């Protein structure tokens, strides 16, 4: 699935910056060219209209490099004359990707910094921008954000027609684009002028350094590399998203490499005074972060993880580590931002067809593929797991469902099995399988600044990303041969997460780790300011302002939402608090609002709605001080992609 | 563009599972050819256009779905594209003869009131039958869950079809009930004569009847047919959308039929005392509708027209004509709902290529196309009209822009010209042209029940529909050889309009026609309830409820929003009234809020927003009684398509 040129924007050569559009390709041409990776059409112009199957945006040639945004192109190839053109430049952090420009492409030249600027839009509109900083400009006449959509990668031209930068995000005030965020031309020059690798453990530097370990699978990033450090006489801390992983390392490292490491998890903590410690990011945060000179090296393992505890944890490490005398911080992952799933020699990859006795995600699994052996099937949801496991056992298959809220002992270590599991499997359970069958979808949460009155956390099913595919596919072919069976090829890009997750770090700061909103912003900032980690729109000021106003929460409701393990325990207990204090009903009577069930006979009238966390079925009032406070926060500059 | 089976929903206790039988490429290629040599299975099909995805259910050898999804489109099928056997815009229902090897479901006779809705995700929602077309959902669900499920079956416990899903019944974004096309409507449509002759004017009956006149372009439905009737000693009212056409018909009867008719328009009235009157819809409304015993026949010309005035004018006739001693109502149009664009023997139709020195909508116009002769070029906006007219005048073409605002004397009646016009040309100018060049797009208005705090009227560029395309093309080829140049062959289904048009009717009722919202409801209900006219979602109770609360309007602001001639003068002036009375700024200082400028340095604080009519730049307050009122109005059943 390449990126295709489907038209171009032609700029004027004299006087005022004007532009007109030309469409060179229809839908069929596009989808065919996307498949072949082969575009024999002659490139004209500096500004390309580009399309994937799912979205359309712009691209601008500058210094012989055809430039666009990471958030639109991923690490996809460009359809070219001799075939797919690989990306010469992928920079997730600057939101910038670049292809060697093909024959007959022309470049814009870099802008004597004028402050009178001109954004070329995808409908070839030329809108005036006033330069405000290195990467910002204000829209002279503010416009709706819809006006700027699909204009990512468009040029910001100064009056000479020279390029200042390429458009990457709109800055909003309650839905109106008041400014533009761009990728400067200087960032392109830095990208093209930077000298790499990251496959080997970093040597311990003389003074504090953050370093990256992009370890291949089966190279001992969590056992061999911390052991090796400890042999050199270093004190090392290994932080992992998973209790099951953390204990398995402890057990393996006591058994094989000699050291009986200290273990720090909720369920199990042991101090041996050995130079190595395996911890979860959760236990580490519960322990109050970095302690006085205990560690020389901090291995932040699975640093690709975008759950709130890993982001908070890594954030804490980065802000605290140097001051606590660490010499080195390692950000370790097999799958960094921008990385893509490529073939594995121990893994036969087999497209699931419509022939098979088990219907699976519009295609079909044959019974004889899962008749013999131990097999893992990924499903997006609890219901589908409970359904599939029932259908399969009915056909005489030893089918077990695993998902959150269940104990792992359900999965046998021993014999024939089909485990039907959500992504919960992967932090819950350490075992491998003879084949994996992957639905290639997952559940995600997305924020919407919906202004009805405030925001919505929206739950959705999305295409899986490169990190998902590779992690799930990697549950097979470990040391031996395996099969990987799928519904769709191709992934959405890796290394990006929603502003929803930032909200979720504040929620956890507040619910679990006794962090003020201010305290969490310092940690999250450390995470965002560090390059090479997953990336997010900076909504730190926004989210801090929301959580700052949520005061005098009911302790009891919060313990309940915490224990019940659902998303946003703070935000749920907090809405419940406002409801109970007003003797008002919850937004609905979904399982989310169960803390209120005792009170149900006493609760009447419209719910004082703070935000939307699901369907609102009851009538609403927007009069409450806290609704109003959260409505006022919505005035914050919100940088959103377009 | 055919509809394409891309999958199927296999049916069993009622359970369902889905199979995907086609990808995006296959869909595009199949949609282009109309040959789908894939074997049809099941009784529920998953189907697709370029834009939409929905369901089809087979009952009585007929493969049924929604008009709002499928339009008049052929179905890709084994030996090429299957043209639709049934089209019922009023019932929202289309049928194609089921392809061989495709099972039908048997109709449900035993009126069981426990029903089961089948979604496009193969889920089986319990639904309790309420009336003929409605079932209440046993567990209210967000509207988005039901998206893509139009044409899916409502099953009784037998497994027998009750009807097909067509719409969600919403309370503030939550589907609490479903609307469906029942099985009895399918039989009625089936049992109906496939072609009924509406070519010839009907006989005047002894008792009141409403009749349809579907007569070809050229057949004098506004001259020869009123003339013929009057020759029989009948009194005829001919209603037209256009002031220019109304005057023009009176100019032609004087000549070719020896009747000097009465003429009624805003600008000009003539009373000759004749048996024929030509009036505009708006003048007919200004006059106070139907006067008793004034007319025997009312011919509502151009009755496919979905402007607010024509809809209100037609409803007024349907409600008042019988009681005013009329015996016949003729609903007259060349383009009735469901009609498809067809070859015209006078019009050479030629697609624009990318070769040509005049960029136009991504394609190009050769200068040899428009150098010499008199041509009409249709653009969606006046900005595009001005750019193009400026470009062409540079090129040595004698071009002229025409739109709302401009006087039609800009267009020379003689000599070479290129007219660059919006659809405003249609009602303002009567002449024809050597060629028409069409952008195939138009500006429309769309309601969104956005709950931020109330509703939004959104302005959007949409593909044209068969009616528009016809109307635009029909400006060439009149009694001579035309050329018709286009950007795209795409054309949306005809005979449908948006809920904002209903809003527009109440607004015109209150601003212009001295109508209470209850009076507008009577009229719009006559229009809605009459079959064979354009169709709309029934939101009369909702709009009447909002408009009813808009009491004590500032007359000075209203006269101003009227004089200014822009849309929703009543809503605009009413928002202004509240801003002024609460001594607060307008939502912005866009042209729309010009009425407030005399008061600008006295006006401070948040806007009391009632609804959104464009971008809101100022901070907002929800405290106003009127705002709280319109919010209470939003709790009404809103029937929406998903
Ligand atoms: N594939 C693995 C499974 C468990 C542990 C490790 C490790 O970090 O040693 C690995 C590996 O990546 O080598
Ligand atoms: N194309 C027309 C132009 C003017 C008048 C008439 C008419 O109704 O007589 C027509 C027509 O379509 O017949």
């Amino acid at each position: 699935g390449s990126v295709v040129i489907v038209g171009r924007i032609i700029l004027s050569g004299s006087g005022s910056i004007t532009a007109y559009s030309q469409q060179t390709r229809g839908l069929l041409g596009c989808i065919i060219t996307s498949l072949t990776g082969r575009d024999k059409n002659q490139v004209e112009g500096e500004v390309q209209v580009v399309s994937t199957a799912t979205q359309s945006f712009l691209a601008t040639c500058v210094n012989g490099v055809c430039w666009t945004v990471y958030h639109g192109a991923g690490s996809k190839t460009l359809a070219g004359p001799k075939g797919p053109i690989t990306q010469m430049y992928t920079n997730v952090d600057q939101d910038l990707v670049g292809w060697q420009a093909p024959p007959g492409a022309r470049s814009l030249t870099p802008c004597c910094g004028s402050s009178d600027l001109y954004l070329v839009t995808r409908h070839a509109d030329v809108i005036p921008v006033r330069r405000r900083g290195d990467s910002r400009g204000s829209l002279l006449s503010p416009r709706p954000v819809s006006y700027l959509k699909g204009s990512s990668g468009g040029p910001l031209l100064c009056p000479s027609g020279h390029a200042v930068g390429i458009f990457r995000a709109a800055v909003c005030t309650r839905g109106v684009a008041k400014a533009v965020d761009f990728v400067p031309v200087e960032s392109m020059e830095t990208t093209m002028r930077s000298p790499t690798d990251n496959s080997s453990p970093p040597a311990v530097p003389q003074s504090f350094q953050v370093a990256h370990l992009h370890a291949p699978t089966g190279s001992g990033k969590s056992t061999k590399v911390p052991a090796a450090y400890a042999a050199q006489g270093y004190k090392v801390l290994v932080l992992n998203p998973s209790v099951a992983a953390t204990l398995g390392f402890g057990a393996y490292m006591s058994k094989a490499h000699g050291i009986d490491p200290n273990i720090r998890t909720g369920v199990r903590t042991i101090t041996t005074g050995a130079p190595v410690t395996y911890s979860t990011y959760g236990k580490f945060l519960a322990d109050g972060g970095c302690s006085g000179g205990a560690y020389d090296i901090i291995i932040c393992d699975e640093c690709h993880s975008t759950d709130s505890t890993t982001i908070l944890g890594i954030g804490t490490v980065l802000d605290q580590a140097e001051t606590a005398g660490a010499r080195l911080v390692v950000l370790a992952t097999a799958t960094p931002p921008g990385s893509v799933t490529v073939p594995h020699p121990n893994i036969e990859e087999v497209a699931l067809s419509n022939t098979g006795e088990i219907p699976f995600y519009g295609k079909a699994i044959p019974i004889e593929a899962i008749r013999g052996g131990r097999h893992l099937i990924f499903c997006h949801s609890k219901k589908k797991c409970d359904e599939l496991a029932a259908k399969l056992s009915g056909l005489g298959i030893n089918a077990v469902a695993y998902y959150r809220g269940l104990d792992v002992s359900v999965i046998p270590t021993i014999g024939d099995v089909v485990v039907v599991a959500t992504d919960a499997l992967m932090t819950g359970y350490t075992g491998d399988f003879d084949s994996v069958i992957d639905c290639n979808t997952c559940v995600t949460q997305t924020v919407d600044f919906s202004l009805d009155p405030t925001f919505t956390i929206e739950t959705t099913t999305v295409p899986q990303d490169a990190v998902s595919r590779s992690q799930r596919r990697g549950r097979t072919g470990r040391g031996r041969r395996g099969i990987y069976r799928f519904v769709t090829p191709g992934e959405r890009p890796s290394g990006m997460f929603d502003s929803s997750v930032l909200c979720e770090c504040y929620d956890a700061g507040c619910a679990w780790y006794e962090l003020t909103p201010a305290e969490t912003s310092v940690r999250l900032r450390a995470y965002l300011n560090t390059p090479g980690l997953p990336v997010c729109q900076d909504h730190l000021e926004f989210w801090e302002s929301v959580f700052t106003g949520l005061t005098h929460i009911d302790a009891h409701f919060l313990s309940q939402t915490k224990q019940a393990g659902d998303n946003f325990p703070y935000l749920v207990a907090y809405q419940a608090t406002v409801c109970a204090r007003a003797q008002a009903p919850p937004p609905s009577w979904d399982q989310m609002w169960k803390c209120l069930i005792r009170l149900k006979p006493t609760l009447h009238g419209p719910t004082p709605l703070l935000y939307r966390l699901g369907a609102v079925q009851n009538e609403v009032t927007l009069t409450h001080p806290i609704t109003k406070y959260i409505m006022a926060c919505m005035s914050a500059d919100l940088e959103v992609v377009t």
